[PDB]
Protein backbone atom coordinates (compact mmCIF):
# COMPACT_ATOMS: atom_id res chain seq x y z
CA UNK A 1 0.00 0.00 0.00
CA UNK A 2 1.30 3.53 -0.69
CA UNK A 3 -0.13 4.50 2.77
CA UNK A 4 -1.15 2.27 5.62
CA UNK A 5 -4.62 3.19 6.93
CA UNK A 6 -5.16 3.03 10.68
CA UNK A 7 -8.23 0.93 11.55
CA UNK A 8 -11.36 2.88 12.56
CA UNK A 9 -11.21 6.65 12.39
CA UNK A 10 -10.56 9.65 14.60
CA UNK A 11 -13.06 11.16 16.98
CA UNK A 12 -13.79 14.73 16.05
CA UNK A 13 -16.67 16.47 17.78
CA UNK A 14 -19.41 18.13 15.83
CA UNK A 15 -21.64 20.75 17.43
CA UNK A 16 -24.87 19.93 15.56
CA UNK A 17 -27.80 17.98 16.92
CA UNK A 18 -30.24 16.70 14.27
CA UNK A 19 -32.47 13.67 14.75
CA UNK A 20 -32.31 12.65 11.10
CA UNK A 21 -28.47 12.36 11.13
CA UNK A 22 -25.87 10.47 13.09
CA UNK A 23 -23.74 12.68 15.35
CA UNK A 24 -20.12 13.78 14.82
CA UNK A 25 -20.02 13.52 11.07
CA UNK A 26 -17.03 15.55 9.84
CA UNK A 27 -14.97 16.24 6.72
CA UNK A 28 -12.06 18.28 5.29
CA UNK A 29 -9.59 18.39 8.13
CA UNK A 30 -6.57 20.65 8.02
CA UNK A 31 -3.86 19.88 10.52
CA UNK A 32 -0.95 22.04 11.73
CA UNK A 33 1.95 20.19 13.38
CA UNK A 34 4.37 22.32 15.33
CA UNK A 35 7.88 21.76 16.75
CA UNK A 36 6.90 23.28 20.13
CA UNK A 37 3.45 23.63 21.75
CA UNK A 38 1.32 26.61 20.93
CA UNK A 39 -1.20 27.41 23.69
CA UNK A 40 -0.54 24.06 25.25
CA UNK A 41 -0.56 21.77 22.16
CA UNK A 42 1.70 20.80 19.28
CA UNK A 43 -1.20 19.75 16.98
CA UNK A 44 -4.05 22.07 15.95
CA UNK A 45 -6.74 21.20 13.42
CA UNK A 46 -9.60 23.03 11.68
CA UNK A 47 -12.38 20.94 10.17
CA UNK A 48 -16.09 21.17 9.26
CA UNK A 49 -19.00 18.99 10.40
CA UNK A 50 -21.11 17.80 7.49
CA UNK A 51 -24.10 15.57 6.75
CA UNK A 52 -26.01 14.65 3.64
CA UNK A 53 -28.95 16.78 2.44
CA UNK A 54 -28.17 19.92 4.49
CA UNK A 55 -25.04 22.03 4.41
CA UNK A 56 -25.94 24.47 7.18
CA UNK A 57 -23.80 22.62 9.77
CA UNK A 58 -20.64 22.80 7.63
CA UNK A 59 -18.97 25.46 9.83
CA UNK A 60 -15.24 25.76 10.70
CA UNK A 61 -14.43 24.20 14.02
CA UNK A 62 -11.20 23.86 16.01
CA UNK A 63 -9.60 21.07 18.03
CA UNK A 64 -6.13 20.51 19.41
CA UNK A 65 -4.13 17.43 20.41
CA UNK A 66 -0.85 16.31 21.98
CA UNK A 67 -0.53 13.39 19.59
CA UNK A 68 -2.59 13.91 16.41
CA UNK A 69 -5.05 11.25 17.44
CA UNK A 70 -6.99 12.28 20.51
CA UNK A 71 -8.50 15.66 19.75
CA UNK A 72 -10.04 18.02 22.32
CA UNK A 73 -11.72 21.38 22.27
CA UNK A 74 -9.42 23.77 24.11
CA UNK A 75 -10.81 25.02 27.39
CA UNK A 76 -13.04 28.03 26.83
CA UNK A 77 -13.52 27.48 23.08
CA UNK A 78 -17.02 27.14 21.70
CA UNK A 79 -17.39 25.51 18.26
CA UNK A 80 -18.05 26.35 15.58
CA UNK A 81 -15.69 29.30 15.32
CA UNK A 82 -17.69 30.74 12.39
CA UNK A 83 -21.43 30.61 13.11
CA UNK A 84 -24.10 28.64 11.38
CA UNK A 85 -25.53 30.67 8.51
CA UNK A 86 -29.03 32.19 8.94
CA UNK A 87 -30.54 30.04 6.18
CA UNK A 88 -29.86 27.16 3.84
CA UNK A 89 -29.18 29.63 1.03
CA UNK A 90 -25.54 29.93 2.26
CA UNK A 91 -22.99 27.45 3.40
CA UNK A 92 -19.41 27.34 4.64
CA UNK A 93 -16.82 24.77 3.45
CA UNK A 94 -13.18 23.97 3.07
CA UNK A 95 -11.19 25.09 6.07
CA UNK A 96 -7.36 25.36 5.91
CA UNK A 97 -5.11 26.75 8.66
CA UNK A 98 -1.55 28.05 8.78
CA UNK A 99 0.74 28.95 11.64
CA UNK A 100 2.18 32.48 11.27
CA UNK A 101 5.56 32.36 13.05
CA UNK A 102 6.16 36.10 12.83
CA UNK A 103 2.94 36.88 14.75
CA UNK A 104 2.88 33.62 16.76
CA UNK A 105 -0.78 33.19 15.60
CA UNK A 106 -2.91 30.77 13.68
CA UNK A 107 -4.70 31.89 10.49
CA UNK A 108 -7.84 29.84 9.67
CA UNK A 109 -9.34 30.26 6.20
CA UNK A 110 -12.53 28.89 4.69
CA UNK A 111 -14.87 29.25 1.77
CA UNK A 112 -18.30 30.88 2.13
CA UNK A 113 -20.86 30.64 -0.68
CA UNK A 114 -24.20 32.16 -1.59
CA UNK A 115 -25.53 29.03 -3.28
CA UNK A 116 -28.30 30.90 -5.10
CA UNK A 117 -27.85 31.23 -8.81
CA UNK A 118 -27.45 34.92 -9.69
CA UNK A 119 -26.52 35.69 -6.05
CA UNK A 120 -23.42 37.39 -4.74
CA UNK A 121 -21.01 34.53 -5.39
CA UNK A 122 -18.50 33.39 -2.74
CA UNK A 123 -15.66 34.54 -0.53
CA UNK A 124 -12.55 33.08 1.11
CA UNK A 125 -12.79 34.29 4.69
CA UNK A 126 -10.27 34.38 7.56
CA UNK A 127 -10.25 34.29 11.37
CA UNK A 128 -7.01 34.61 13.38
CA UNK A 129 -6.15 33.49 16.86
CA UNK A 130 -3.41 34.27 19.37
CA UNK A 131 -4.63 32.14 22.28
CA UNK A 132 -6.32 29.16 20.56
CA UNK A 133 -9.69 29.97 22.10
CA UNK A 134 -10.80 33.24 20.50
CA UNK A 135 -10.80 33.30 16.66
CA UNK A 136 -11.47 36.53 14.77
CA UNK A 137 -10.06 39.89 13.77
CA UNK A 138 -6.87 41.09 15.54
CA UNK A 139 -7.28 44.25 17.52
CA UNK A 140 -4.15 45.63 15.72
CA UNK A 141 -5.66 44.93 12.27
CA UNK A 142 -6.80 48.11 10.62
CA UNK A 143 -9.81 47.37 8.38
CA UNK A 144 -9.20 50.55 6.43
CA UNK A 145 -5.66 49.78 5.25
CA UNK A 146 -5.96 45.92 5.66
CA UNK A 147 -2.66 46.04 7.63
CA UNK A 148 -2.14 43.60 10.47
CA UNK A 149 0.29 45.47 12.72
CA UNK A 150 2.48 43.29 14.89
CA UNK A 151 1.45 43.42 18.54
CA UNK A 152 3.83 45.36 20.77
CA UNK A 153 2.47 43.97 24.02
CA UNK A 154 0.68 40.97 25.34
CA UNK A 155 -2.52 43.00 25.70
CA UNK A 156 -2.41 43.65 21.93
CA UNK A 157 -2.46 39.83 21.32
CA UNK A 158 -6.24 39.79 21.31
CA UNK A 159 -8.99 39.55 18.73
CA UNK A 160 -12.61 40.48 18.31
CA UNK A 161 -14.38 37.08 17.90
CA UNK A 162 -18.04 37.93 17.39
CA UNK A 163 -20.27 36.53 14.68
CA UNK A 164 -19.26 39.19 12.14
CA UNK A 165 -15.58 39.31 13.10
CA UNK A 166 -13.88 37.78 10.09
CA UNK A 167 -11.79 39.19 7.22
CA UNK A 168 -12.82 38.73 3.61
CA UNK A 169 -9.57 37.65 1.95
CA UNK A 170 -10.99 37.10 -1.55
CA UNK A 171 -14.36 37.64 -3.23
CA UNK A 172 -15.71 36.24 -6.50
CA UNK A 173 -18.94 36.70 -8.28
CA UNK A 174 -19.12 33.00 -9.31
CA UNK A 175 -20.11 30.50 -6.66
CA UNK A 176 -17.56 27.67 -7.02
CA UNK A 177 -14.33 29.06 -8.47
CA UNK A 178 -12.16 29.01 -5.36
CA UNK A 179 -12.80 25.57 -3.78
CA UNK A 180 -10.54 24.07 -1.13
CA UNK A 181 -8.17 27.03 -0.61
CA UNK A 182 -4.87 25.82 0.71
CA UNK A 183 -2.24 28.22 1.96
CA UNK A 184 1.54 27.95 2.47
CA UNK A 185 4.16 30.57 3.44
CA UNK A 186 7.06 30.32 0.98
CA UNK A 187 10.02 31.39 3.15
CA UNK A 188 12.40 31.59 0.12
CA UNK A 189 10.53 34.21 -1.93
CA UNK A 190 8.84 35.46 1.30
CA UNK A 191 5.24 35.34 0.15
CA UNK A 192 2.01 33.56 1.11
CA UNK A 193 0.58 31.33 -1.65
CA UNK A 194 -3.04 30.13 -1.91
CA UNK A 195 -4.09 27.40 -4.27
CA UNK A 196 -7.73 26.72 -5.03
CA UNK A 197 -9.83 24.75 -7.52
CA UNK A 198 -11.79 26.71 -10.14
CA UNK A 199 -15.05 24.89 -10.92
CA UNK A 200 -16.58 28.09 -12.31
CA UNK A 201 -20.18 28.66 -11.37
CA UNK A 202 -20.92 24.92 -11.70
CA UNK A 203 -19.23 22.93 -8.85
CA UNK A 204 -19.36 19.14 -8.43
CA UNK A 205 -20.48 18.28 -12.00
CA UNK A 206 -17.96 20.61 -13.68
CA UNK A 207 -15.65 17.56 -13.84
CA UNK A 208 -12.72 17.53 -16.24
CA UNK A 209 -13.16 21.25 -16.82
CA UNK A 210 -11.82 21.99 -13.35
CA UNK A 211 -8.38 23.62 -12.93
CA UNK A 212 -6.24 24.86 -10.03
CA UNK A 213 -5.20 28.51 -9.72
CA UNK A 214 -2.67 30.07 -7.34
CA UNK A 215 -2.61 33.55 -5.84
CA UNK A 216 0.11 35.48 -4.02
CA UNK A 217 -0.08 37.72 -0.93
CA UNK A 218 2.53 39.55 1.16
CA UNK A 219 0.57 39.04 4.37
CA UNK A 220 -2.06 36.37 3.83
CA UNK A 221 -4.85 38.99 3.90
CA UNK A 222 -4.80 40.84 0.54
CA UNK A 223 -4.30 38.67 -2.53
CA UNK A 224 -3.25 39.17 -6.12
CA UNK A 225 -4.83 38.05 -9.38
CA UNK A 226 -4.96 34.26 -9.93
CA UNK A 227 -2.85 32.38 -12.39
CA UNK A 228 -3.14 28.80 -13.46
CA UNK A 229 -0.70 26.21 -12.15
CA UNK A 230 0.82 23.89 -14.71
CA UNK A 231 1.10 20.12 -14.78
CA UNK A 232 -0.93 19.69 -11.53
CA UNK A 233 -2.14 16.18 -12.23
CA UNK A 234 -1.29 13.60 -14.82
CA UNK A 235 -2.50 10.25 -16.08
CA UNK A 236 -3.85 7.40 -13.97
CA UNK A 237 -3.09 3.70 -14.34
CA UNK A 238 -5.43 3.51 -17.37
CA UNK A 239 -3.70 6.46 -19.05
CA UNK A 240 -6.73 8.70 -18.26
CA UNK A 241 -6.26 12.35 -17.27
CA UNK A 242 -7.09 13.23 -13.65
CA UNK A 243 -8.95 16.39 -12.61
CA UNK A 244 -8.74 18.20 -9.31
CA UNK A 245 -11.52 18.44 -6.72
CA UNK A 246 -9.94 19.47 -3.36
CA UNK A 247 -6.29 19.69 -2.20
CA UNK A 248 -3.76 20.43 0.53
CA UNK A 249 -0.23 21.76 -0.14
CA UNK A 250 2.86 21.85 2.13
CA UNK A 251 6.36 23.14 1.59
CA UNK A 252 8.62 20.35 2.78
CA UNK A 253 12.11 21.66 3.70
CA UNK A 254 13.69 18.23 3.89
CA UNK A 255 12.68 17.56 0.23
CA UNK A 256 13.32 21.13 -0.99
CA UNK A 257 9.95 21.12 -2.73
CA UNK A 258 6.24 21.74 -2.44
CA UNK A 259 4.11 18.56 -2.05
CA UNK A 260 0.33 18.31 -2.62
CA UNK A 261 -2.18 15.63 -1.82
CA UNK A 262 -4.94 16.03 -4.38
CA UNK A 263 -8.44 14.57 -4.06
CA UNK A 264 -8.98 13.92 -7.75
CA UNK A 265 -10.87 11.88 -10.32
CA UNK A 266 -10.90 10.58 -13.86
CA UNK A 267 -14.61 10.59 -14.70
CA UNK A 268 -17.34 13.19 -14.84
CA UNK A 269 -17.33 14.07 -11.16
CA UNK A 270 -15.62 13.29 -7.81
CA UNK A 271 -17.70 10.25 -7.06
CA UNK A 272 -15.23 7.45 -6.20
CA UNK A 273 -12.46 10.04 -5.89
CA UNK A 274 -8.97 8.98 -4.88
CA UNK A 275 -5.87 10.82 -3.63
CA UNK A 276 -2.80 11.35 -5.83
CA UNK A 277 0.47 12.94 -4.92
CA UNK A 278 2.03 15.78 -6.90
CA UNK A 279 5.20 17.82 -6.36
CA UNK A 280 6.80 21.06 -7.47
CA UNK A 281 9.97 23.04 -7.02
CA UNK A 282 8.25 26.42 -7.29
CA UNK A 283 4.57 25.95 -6.49
CA UNK A 284 3.71 26.75 -10.09
CA UNK A 285 4.87 23.87 -12.21
CA UNK A 286 3.93 20.42 -10.95
CA UNK A 287 4.42 16.75 -11.75
CA UNK A 288 2.33 13.93 -10.44
CA UNK A 289 4.28 11.12 -8.74
CA UNK A 290 3.59 7.95 -10.69
CA UNK A 291 0.32 6.79 -12.10
CA UNK A 292 -0.93 5.01 -9.03
CA UNK A 293 -3.28 6.49 -6.37
CA UNK A 294 -1.86 7.44 -2.99
CA UNK A 295 -5.08 6.36 -1.24
CA UNK A 296 -8.27 4.75 -2.53
CA UNK A 297 -11.75 3.88 -1.09
CA UNK A 298 -11.85 0.83 1.13
CA UNK A 299 -13.81 -2.36 0.44
CA UNK A 300 -17.58 -2.40 0.29
CA UNK A 301 -19.09 -1.78 3.72
CA UNK A 302 -16.09 0.11 5.18
CA UNK A 303 -16.42 3.65 6.50
CA UNK A 304 -14.33 4.96 3.51
CA UNK A 305 -15.90 2.83 0.77
CA UNK A 306 -17.54 5.59 -1.38
CA UNK A 307 -14.77 8.09 -1.91
CA UNK A 308 -11.65 9.53 -0.35
CA UNK A 309 -12.34 13.19 0.43
CA UNK A 310 -10.08 16.17 1.12
CA UNK A 311 -7.06 15.18 3.17
CA UNK A 312 -4.32 17.02 5.12
CA UNK A 313 -0.77 15.95 5.77
CA UNK A 314 2.46 16.56 7.55
CA UNK A 315 5.86 15.27 6.37
CA UNK A 316 7.59 14.42 9.63
CA UNK A 317 11.40 14.51 9.12
CA UNK A 318 13.42 11.54 10.10
CA UNK A 319 16.85 11.38 11.70
CA UNK A 320 18.41 11.27 8.23
CA UNK A 321 17.74 13.55 5.28
CA UNK A 322 15.06 12.49 2.82
CA UNK A 323 13.76 9.73 4.96
CA UNK A 324 10.68 11.13 6.71
CA UNK A 325 7.23 9.86 7.52
CA UNK A 326 4.07 10.95 5.61
CA UNK A 327 1.26 11.50 8.18
CA UNK A 328 -2.16 11.88 6.53
CA UNK A 329 -5.46 12.88 8.11
CA UNK A 330 -7.95 11.76 5.47
CA UNK A 331 -11.62 12.38 5.21
CA UNK A 332 -13.91 9.92 3.50
CA UNK A 333 -17.51 8.76 3.07
CA UNK A 334 -19.37 5.49 3.30
CA UNK A 335 -22.08 4.80 0.67
CA UNK A 336 -25.60 3.45 1.05
CA UNK A 337 -25.83 4.02 4.80
CA UNK A 338 -29.54 4.91 5.43
CA UNK A 339 -30.72 3.09 8.57
CA UNK A 340 -27.65 0.88 8.55
CA UNK A 341 -25.30 -0.05 11.32
CA UNK A 342 -21.91 1.60 10.85
CA UNK A 343 -18.56 1.68 12.67
CA UNK A 344 -17.56 3.82 15.55
CA UNK A 345 -14.06 5.31 15.75
CA UNK A 346 -12.75 2.05 17.36
CA UNK A 347 -14.03 0.07 14.39
CA UNK A 348 -16.92 -1.48 16.38
CA UNK A 349 -20.42 -1.74 14.94
CA UNK A 350 -22.25 0.51 17.44
CA UNK A 351 -23.63 3.42 15.42
CA UNK A 352 -26.99 3.42 13.78
CA UNK A 353 -26.88 5.63 10.67
CA UNK A 354 -30.17 7.51 10.37
CA UNK A 355 -32.99 7.86 7.90
CA UNK A 356 -31.52 10.76 5.93
CA UNK A 357 -27.89 9.58 6.20
CA UNK A 358 -27.53 8.64 2.53
CA UNK A 359 -23.76 8.54 3.25
CA UNK A 360 -21.67 9.00 6.44
CA UNK A 361 -18.81 11.52 6.67
CA UNK A 362 -15.74 10.85 8.87
CA UNK A 363 -12.03 11.75 9.34
CA UNK A 364 -9.39 9.03 9.71
CA UNK A 365 -5.66 8.59 9.45
CA UNK A 366 -3.07 6.87 7.32
CA UNK A 367 0.75 6.83 7.41
CA UNK A 368 3.90 5.47 5.76
CA UNK A 369 7.59 6.07 5.35
CA UNK A 370 8.02 8.64 2.56
CA UNK A 371 10.44 6.29 0.80
CA UNK A 372 8.15 3.28 0.99
CA UNK A 373 5.22 5.39 -0.23
CA UNK A 374 7.28 6.61 -3.24
CA UNK A 375 8.30 3.04 -4.08
CA UNK A 376 4.64 2.07 -4.35
CA UNK A 377 3.66 5.14 -6.36
CA UNK A 378 6.50 4.79 -8.80
CA UNK A 379 6.50 1.00 -8.99
CA UNK A 380 10.20 1.17 -8.19
CA UNK A 381 11.28 -1.12 -5.37
CA UNK A 382 14.62 0.68 -5.12
CA UNK A 383 13.64 4.31 -5.07
CA UNK A 384 15.43 6.59 -2.64
CA UNK A 385 15.38 10.34 -2.45
CA UNK A 386 18.25 12.06 -4.43
CA1 LIG B 1 -3.09 22.94 5.01
CA1 LIG C 1 12.64 34.21 4.42
MN1 LIG D 1 -15.55 21.27 0.12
Amino acid sequence: SALNKAPGYQDFPAYYSDSAHADDQVTHPDVVVLEEPWNGYRYWAVYTPNVMRISIYENPSIVASSDGVHWVEPEGLSNPIEPQPPSTRYHNCDADMVYNAEYDAMMAYWNWADDQGGGVGAEVRLRISYDGVHWGVPVTYDEMTRVWSKPTSDAERQVADGEDDFITAIASPDRYDMLSPTIVYDDFRDVFILWANNTGDVGYQNGQANFVEMRYSDDGITWGEPVRVNGFLGLDENGQQLAPWHQDVQYVPDLKEFVCISQCFAGRNPDGSVLHLTTSKDGVNWEQVGTKPLLSPGPDGSWDDFQIYRSSFYYEPGSSAGDGTMRVWYSALQKDTNNKMVADSSGNLTIQAKSEDDRIWRIGYAENSFVEMMRVLLDDPGYTTP
